[PDB]
Order: structure tokens, then C-alpha cells, then sequence
């Protein structure tokens, strides 16, 4: 079957095969699209199967599908799961599998860059000690002074569900919040429970607006541990304006590093609970979201006030007004410094130069419209303007309960 | 089978289970989400009936008595005996109100149940058409003060009598194709702008001519009419700070009318069914205004505005969009012609969804069309989980009708 999607802005259609080699499914049916909602131990008889359609697509891949070595490789494989109820992926399976669960990632309008990722292969790791090296070199590396390589780092897959690998923080670098006695936040909202834990587990908490968390780490099911990345590892950004000399007065910052830690990634069906991998920034994650949702830093009033906008009315479009001013200082700041950054208009014209590529080559690029359109102006990017089919692909990168939730302490 | 759905703003969570008394397909899959996609006898007709009359007596608390029995039996009678049915007025007025109510796209239904409704199932001709059009327009617009309504013609028969409105507004500008190659006026109604001018219409060929009517009576061919200009509510875009925005020589009309849409109550089909409300600002300023191929004006207000158009990260685009954003809202006020802005409007659409939650089971809403076309994030819509799925009474989409109609 055959499914077109239209460009309403170009009138260009294009023709999707590829949500035809999609078997997970997406939380909707033929009476109800849950589209919008944000979150919608295994046999050997399962596991078969998805080594075997992980290694045809890696054999295809490299055009030796059916060859003495695919079929070498799927009789190693099949051997070693009745023999050991799992297996090993070959290092090159591996940097294939990594890049192609961010290929397929249909919430990321960042996926032109999918070829270009460095892999560190982190299978032979066994400590929460050996794991805090890792993610600094990870960190080292991706940064490159300001000149951000994308990367990711994989940590031994699951076991028996009882031996996981897992980095507690959401990002390997956040910011602390912390709930005050009378009940406001000083701080990122966002990580007020992690902090607590932090805390808990004994870190010294500096209570600032912008203390790095530490990494709480996770080795072989075992209780996790607290590590300081070296601050000298952590490029920061202070924000300032192009034109208002006040806005640096505001004492914002923020990390130049995006690195989500949380996730869970699947190959060939095998899981990596710990798999950090990073790139860099779109503007507005930071401009529009980290700083402007009302449940994180909330600086809208603040910048408004600054800027002596009419506030008694939302109609003066006061709100909007301060929101693009914030987004020109995040952009402006990071350009200044050198330190890589995407706006929302060149990230989603790439993302359409992408996604075109994708169905003439690929046969279609699955893509969550929700996720994709910017956070602000949405409707002058093309990708408003597009139609996209949401379908699950592996690899991927899957959500994952926070481990605090699920973890047995030892104690 | 029971859904909830979460607020990431609140940490509110809602219930839904209305969404199980859903009757129509989706477009969506277990294996493909189809949610940003644009366009996704007899016999059938008496449960369609049925289940819509059950909803009616249930919503004046007279379900299963005999009043609510006795219309069963006189409604399967008229069906078995004529092939359809005839709405009881209490019926039609219920059921366009609901099928507003049940709109997943529209993000003004807190409004749902102030709606004039008129009855224009008597019409006949096309001049009766117009007439009735007119006087929708006129109450509707009440000299600024705008009002919601629907007019209601006859219903559809044995298909090859429809009653069509041409237009997909009652309101809407002309747009030509030029020998310059570029596009004079909204290139959005240039084919119907074209079937215009076929069938007679002297185009004045400028920016902003509204468009006449083309009506289609009884599956008649359609006839031309001109709204009178003094019905036709203008407002000229200026902004409170920039006094050169005047210069632009922009426009807009005061009175969005729906007019191309069917209207579907207890498996009647209602083809023509012009319906109106007031504007959300974000559809002129942001949509009409800045769309690509719309007025595409953000670029000649970003040069007025002096604003470094180099570099996409300058955010010269945001800075314009804002403006004209800003200039919309207060020449509307100023004028006194109803408008809302997309803060005030989703505000009000979280409140209608908690009613509606509340004491309905559930809102169908489709966040693709709820969420505005600037700022979504900073709009509570935007952290607002969702349920899509068709109810009916509905509007629904229908082919346009030049494909359709044979001459
Ligand atoms: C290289 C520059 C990149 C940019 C500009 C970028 C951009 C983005 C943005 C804006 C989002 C939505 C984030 C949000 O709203 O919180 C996102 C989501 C995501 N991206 Fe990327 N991305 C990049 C690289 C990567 C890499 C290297 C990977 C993995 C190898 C990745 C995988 C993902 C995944 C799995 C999501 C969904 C995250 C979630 O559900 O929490 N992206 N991307
Ligand atoms: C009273 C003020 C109203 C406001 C502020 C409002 C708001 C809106 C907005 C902003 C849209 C999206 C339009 C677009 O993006 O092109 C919309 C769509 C829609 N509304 Fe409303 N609405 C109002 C009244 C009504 C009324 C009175 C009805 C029916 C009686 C209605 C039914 C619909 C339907 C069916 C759609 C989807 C239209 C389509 O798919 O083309 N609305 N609404
Ligand atoms: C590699 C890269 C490039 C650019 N940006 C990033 C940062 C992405 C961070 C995502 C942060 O999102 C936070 C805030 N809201 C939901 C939460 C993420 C999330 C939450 C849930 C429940 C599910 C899910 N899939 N994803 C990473
Ligand atoms: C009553 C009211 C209140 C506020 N605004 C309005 C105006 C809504 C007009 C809708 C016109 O929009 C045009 C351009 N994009 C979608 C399209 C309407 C439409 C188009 C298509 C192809 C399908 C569909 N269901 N609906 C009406
Ligand atoms: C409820 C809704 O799906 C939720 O707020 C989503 C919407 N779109 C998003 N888009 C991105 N890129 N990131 C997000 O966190 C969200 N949140
Ligand atoms: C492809 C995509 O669905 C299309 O551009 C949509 C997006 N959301 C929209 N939302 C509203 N309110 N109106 C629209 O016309 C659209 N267009
Ligand atoms: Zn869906």
C-alpha cells in the first residue's frame, strides 16, 4: 500500500512504503488519534525474530544481503541465544543500530544530521566509577571547545532486568531546583524531585539559580552513585541582548551541551538502558521552553516589565513581544561565543530537505507532527505546512520509567 | 477503554470516556498516526435516526417515555413510508448546536450553545438563498457586536437537488493571476475568483473585491449575487506605534462564515449550511496575512521595519509576525468589530474542556488545529493532552462542488 502526505504551503506530495516495514504500534486506532499524548526480561522465542529482521536490514544496508556472511552471522546469532538466551552485536551492528534509532526518532526535526555520530562503545564498562569516565570523555568530546560533535555513548544492554545500566538524570546536564519553605522555586523547576534525591544521596547542594547537578549513576542493578563533572568540562553561555544592555542583568545562562540521558535503546532487540547520547541546541528549546513555560524558568513577566510593554491587557501581544526578544538574546548569545546552535527557521527548512530526501530514498520518514512544529511562530516554518504519518520504526530510542520509580535498593 | 489525558503545564488529569460513544473512523491506525493530516438508504438511516433521537430525549430528561417512543415510531414511519425524515424544529436547532459542540477543530466552543439557528428549510431558488444569506449576514455582524449563527437549507434528497453555497466563506476576497506571473489579491480563491468571471461576474480586479455569491438551489445551476457592500463589514489594518502600517493598504472583513461545509444530524445530510462566529486574530494576522501562499506580506513590513533580514537567527520573521499580529487586534478594537486574541481564546478552550470533562464524559479536540500558529508554548493549549475522535451531529468537509455539478 501507498500513503501521500501534502505540502499545503508547495502543493509537493509525496508517497510513503516505508510505514509498511512498521510493527510497534502508535497508542491510536480507526475511533481514536492520541496523537497528542506524550506518553502513549524477555524470551528467546521473541528474540529470534528481532535479530533476525535487525540483522537482514543491517545486511541489506550493506548490500550483502544473503550472503555467506549474513547467513553466517544470523546462524552465530540464533546459536548463541539457545545458548545463552541472548547475544552480542558486532561493533559495527552497533554504530549502525545507534544511528539508525536516531534516524528513526519521528519527534527529532534534527535528523539531517543522523549519518554523522560518533559512537562510544561503552559494553566493557562495570562501574559507576567506570561509567563517570566515560560520560566526561562523551562530554569532552561533544563539546569540542564550542564546535558541538553529535554523539552518543552505549552502556552493556540489559540482562536479566535485575543488572540494569542506567544514568539517573534526565540530561547528564541540568540545572538544581529547589522547592522554598514558602513555595517558590529557586532554580530549574523541572529537576526539583531529582534534586531531592541528589540531596538525599548526599550531594552539598550550592542552592543557586543554576547549580550543575550532579551524575547519579548506575552500574549492574547496583544502588546508584554520585559524581561532580569537572566544571572546566561544562561550556555555559551567558545570555545577553543584541540591543538591550539590561538583559544580561537578568543573570541567565544556560549549558551549551543537550545531552538526554533517560532514554532506552532497542537494536536487534536488545536494550540499552543507559545510553546517553547528545547534539546540539535549537534555540527554542531553550528561549521558548527552559525559559518561558510557566513551570520552568517563568521569565516572560520579568523581560515584559524590562521592556515596559503594555501588561494590562494579553492582547497587546505583550507575551509574544517578550518571547521573541528572549529567543534573539539565546541565538545571539551562543553565536557571540562560538558555541554551535540551530534557529527554528534553518532547523525546519533542513528538517523538509530531509524528509523529502528521506521518501525518495528511504520511501518515507516517519515524523511526529506534535514534536516537529517549533514552539513559537509556528505557521511561518514549512514544517507546519506539512503533512507527516507518525509510525514507530526500530531502532529507536524508547521512554523508560525514571529509575527511582523501579529501582530495588540494596542498601 | 477508559483514557485519560494530562495537563504537563498543571499536572491536571481528565477522565474520558465519551470518546467511546464515538461513531465515524479516524484516519489513524495502531501501526500509522494519520493526526496532522488535513483531509483523512433506509436501512442506514433509521439507527442513524435512532441514536440521535435517544441523545435528544436524553438531553431534555425524557429518555424512554412515551413522547421520546412515540417520535421513534412516528420517525421509522415517515422513513419506511418516504425513504427519510423531517426534523422537529427543537430537533434541528439541538442538532446544529451539538454538531458545533462536537467540532474537534474549533477552538471557540466554550460559545457552543449561543448559537442562532435559522431555519431555511423552506427555501426553493437561489434568490431565496441569497436573501436568507443576507439576513444571516446582518444579524451575525449587528454592526460589530457579532453574534453566532447558522442558516439551514433544505436537506439532501436523492443527491441531484442539492443546495450548495459555491464559496467556502460567505465572505472573501478575489485573487487573479497576473501576466507579471505573480498573483494579485488571495491566492487562495483564484479557481473560484475564475468560475466567477466564467459564469458572468465583471471582476474590478483589484487587491481586496469581495467575491458574490455563486448559489446553488435544489441541484439547480448555480447563480451569481453580490452581497451588498453595506453589509459587509471591512476593517482597514493599522498599528498603534507604526504609523506607516496604514500605507500597506490592508484589510480584512469582520465576519468569518463557514460555507462550504455538510452538516450531518440524525443521518441527514444538511449541504448548505453557512455558519459564522467571530475571529481569532492569529487567522488573519498570522495565517491570512503571512501564510507563503496567502497576502506572504513579512517580508515588505519587515523592511518597513528596518529589521536585519540577512540571517534567518536575526528572528526578523518573529519580529514582523508580532507586529502584524499587534496591528490586527487593535484595528479591530478600535473599530469596535468583536475579535479575540489566541491567549484570551485557549484560556477559554481549557475552561470549555474542564466543563465539558466535567459534565459530558469528555471534549473531543484535534491539538494539530487547536494550538495557534504563533506562540503555541506560551498558550495553555499547547501542555493540554488531547482525545481526537468524530461525534455526531458534525460538520463535516464534502467535495466542492464544480467537481461535482454537471452543468
Ligand atoms: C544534532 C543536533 C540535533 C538537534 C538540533 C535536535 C533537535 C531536537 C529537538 C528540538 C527535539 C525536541 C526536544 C524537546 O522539545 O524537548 C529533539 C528530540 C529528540 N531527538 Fe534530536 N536533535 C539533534 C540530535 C539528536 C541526536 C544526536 C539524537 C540521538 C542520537 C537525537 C534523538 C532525539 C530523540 C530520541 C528525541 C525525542 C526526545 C524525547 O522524546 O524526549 N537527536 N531533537
Ligand atoms: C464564536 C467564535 C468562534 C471562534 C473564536 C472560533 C474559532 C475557530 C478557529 C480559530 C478555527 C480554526 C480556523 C482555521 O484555522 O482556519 C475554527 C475552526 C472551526 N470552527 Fe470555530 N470558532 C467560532 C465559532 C464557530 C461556530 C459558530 C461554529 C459552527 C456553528 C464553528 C465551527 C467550526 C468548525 C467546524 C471548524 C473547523 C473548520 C474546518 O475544518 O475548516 N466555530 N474555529
Ligand atoms: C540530542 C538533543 C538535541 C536537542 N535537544 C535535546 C533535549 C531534549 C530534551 C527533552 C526534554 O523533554 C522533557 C520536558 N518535557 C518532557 C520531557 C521529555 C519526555 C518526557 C516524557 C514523559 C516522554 C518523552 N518521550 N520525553 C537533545
Ligand atoms: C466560524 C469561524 C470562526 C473563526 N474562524 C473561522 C474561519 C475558518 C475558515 C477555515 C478556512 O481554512 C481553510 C484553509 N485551511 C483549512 C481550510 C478549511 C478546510 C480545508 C480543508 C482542505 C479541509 C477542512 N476540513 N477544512 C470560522
Ligand atoms: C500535550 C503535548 O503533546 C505536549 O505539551 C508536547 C507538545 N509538543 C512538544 N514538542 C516538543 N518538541 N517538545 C515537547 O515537550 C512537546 N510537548
Ligand atoms: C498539515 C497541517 O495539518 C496543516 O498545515 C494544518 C496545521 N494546523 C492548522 N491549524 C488550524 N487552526 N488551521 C489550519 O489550517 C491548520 N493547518
Ligand atoms: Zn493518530
Amino acid at each position: 500500500r501507498f500513503l501521500k502526505v501534502k505540502n499545503w504551503e508547495t502543493d509537493v506530495v509525496l508517497t510513503d512504503t516505508l510505514h509498511l516495514k512498521s510493527t510497534l504500534e502508535t497508542g491510536c486506532t480507526e475511533h481514536i488519534c492520541m496523537g497528542s499524548i506524550v506518553l502513549p526480561v524477555r524470551t528467546k522465542d521473541q528474540l529470534f525474530p528481532l535479530a533476525k529482521e535487525f540483522l537482514d536490514q543491517y545486511y541489506s544496508s550493506i548490500k550483502r544481503f544473503g550472503s555467506k556472511a549474513h547467513m553466517d552471522r544470523l546462524e552465530e546469532v540464533n546459536k548463541e541465544i539457545e545458548s545463552t538466551s541472548t547475544y552480542q552485536l558486532k561493533d559495527t551492528e552497533l554504530i549502525y543500530g545507534a544511528k539508525h534509532a536516531w534516524r528513526n526518532a519521528s519527534r527529532c526535526v534534527g535528523r539531517i544530521q543522523w549519518s554523522k555520530l560518533q559512537v562510544f562503545d561503552a559494553r566493557d564498562c562495570t562501574t559507576a566509577h567506570g561509567m563517570f569516565n566515560y560520560i566526561c570523555n562523551h562530554v569532552k568530546y561533544a563539546t569540542n571547545k564550542g564546535n558541538l560533535r553529535s554523539a552518543i555513548t552505549i552502556f552493556p544492554q540489559r540482562t536479566d532486568g535485575k543488572h540494569d545500566f542506567r544514568v539517573w538524570n534526565s540530561q547528564l546536564i541540568r540545572y538544581a531546583g529547589y522547592k522554598q519553605p514558602d513555595g517558590s522555586t529557586l532554580g530549574d523547576p523541572a529537576n526539583v524531585q531529582f534534586t531531592e534525591i541528589c540531596i538525599q544521596q548526599g550531594w552539598k547542594a550550592p542552592r543557586g539559580r543554576f547549580d550543575v547537578l550532579p551524575l547519579l549513576l548506575q552500574a549492574n542493578g547496583n544502588d546508584p552513585e554520585l559524581f561532580q563533572i569537572p566544571p572546566e568540562l561544562v561550556l555555559e553561555v551567558p545570555i545577553r541582548h543584541p540591543k538591550f544592555d539590561w538583559f544580561k542583568d537578568l543573570g541567565l545562562k544556560w549549558y551549551g551541551l543537550p545531552a538526554v540521558s533517560n532514554m532506552l535503546l532497542e537494536i536487534g532487540g536488545l536494550e540499552f538502558s543507559a545510553c546517553p547520547f547528545s547534539g546540539w541546541y535549537m534555540g527554542t528549546e531553550i528561549g521558548v521552553r527552559n525559559y518561558c513555560d510557566n513551570s520552568r524558568y517563568n521569565i516572560l513577566e520579568e523581560v515584559a516589565k524590562k521592556m515596559d510593554l503594555d501588561m494590562r491587557k494579553t492582547s497587546s501581544l505583550w507575551k509574544d513581544q517578550a518571547l521573541v526578544e528572549i529567543n534573539i538574546a539565546v541565538l545571539y548569545s551562543f553565536q557571540s561565543d562560538k558555541v554551535t546552535i540551530v534557529d527554528h527557521h534553518s532547523a525546519t527548512e533542513s528538517f523538509i530537505k530531509h524528509m523529502e530526501n528521506e521518501y525518495r530514498c528511504r520511501g518515507g520518514c516517519p515524523a511526529d507532527w506534535v514534536w516537529i512544529v517549533p514552539p513559537m511562530s509556528g505557521s511561518i516554518t514549512p514544517v507546519f505546512h506539512q503533512e507527516m504519518l507518525n509510525y514507530r520504526l526500530t531502532p529507536s530510542f524508547e521512554y523508560q520509567p525514571d529509575p527511582w520509580n523501579t529501582h530495588v535498593w540494596k542498601g
